[PDB]
């Protein structure tokens, strides 16, 4: 597939579709590069993002680099856990007039946490359109978070998994300070449950896959 870098490498986009993206961000953190993923929608009225970055900076180099690629400015983007890899680039949305979408759980989290506010419009089911592209929003319940939610495109079924779903690469749970690690695997059931043909499972961190990371995420449970 097409991969497209900015000139550090810090940040590269990799096309899965005609209007489908992944964004992906290294964010150094003593010394180690630690990447995230989050997509960019290519729509009819403008471009739209799931999660921002680790930071105002990368979040700014973001959207540059693809509002001159695709030739359309950003205008929305969905939070989807109240962490500093989806949510740390919320100050420069907010002051460039791009709309923050998240569950009302995660918008209260990110003020507990000293971030600016998401607009906590999305629900347990959300479903959104932009131009022509389909976009729902689903809460399984909690996991690696208690907000996490899923993103997912049924014109594709893409599942955009966030942090709920650990990548093949991923041999731990990662960091389980704010996690529920009971909850989880329900959780995830639930998402399987839900869409039972998935065609790509994008995770928050790492390579994308297919079911295959849901059920290697529930194996990470036991
Ligand atoms: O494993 C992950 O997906 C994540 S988001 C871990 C994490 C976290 F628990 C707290 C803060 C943060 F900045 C993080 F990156
Ligand atoms: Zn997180
Ligand atoms: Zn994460």
């Amino acid at each position: 597939k097409t991969v497209i870098k900015n000139e550090t490498g810090t940040i590269s986009i990799s096309q899965l579709n005609k209007n489908v993206w992944v964004h992906t961000e290294l964010g150094s953190f003593n010394g180690e590069a630690v990447p995230s993923n989050g997509l960019v929608l290519n729509t009819s009225k403008g471009l739209v993002l799931v999660d921002s970055s680790w930071d105002d900076k990368l979040t700014k180099e973001l959207i540059e680099m693809v509002e001159k690629k695709f030739q359309k400015r950003v205008t929305d983007v969905i939070i989807t856990h109240a962490h500093a890899d989806r949510i740390g680039g919320i100050k420069t949305l907010k002051e460039r007039g791009i709309k923050a979408h998240s569950t009302a759980l995660t918008a209260e989290l990110a003020k507990k946490n000293g971030y600016e506010e998401p607009l906590g419009d999305l629900q347990t089911v959300t479903n959104l359109k932009f131009g022509n592209m389909k976009v729902e929003t689903f809460y399984p319940g909690k996991g690696h978070t208690e907000d996490n939610i899923v993103v997912w495109l049924p014109q594709y079924n893409i599942l955009v998994g966030g942090c709920l779903v650990k990548s093949t690469s991923a041999k731990d749970l990662g960091n389980v300070a704010d996690a529920y690690v009971n909850e989880w695997s329900t959780s995830i059931e639930n998402v399987l449950k839900r869409y039972r043909n998935i065609n790509a499972v994008v995770p928050g961190h790492g390579e994308v896959g297919d079911k295959g990371l849901l059920l290697h995420t529930l194996d990470l449970l036991k």
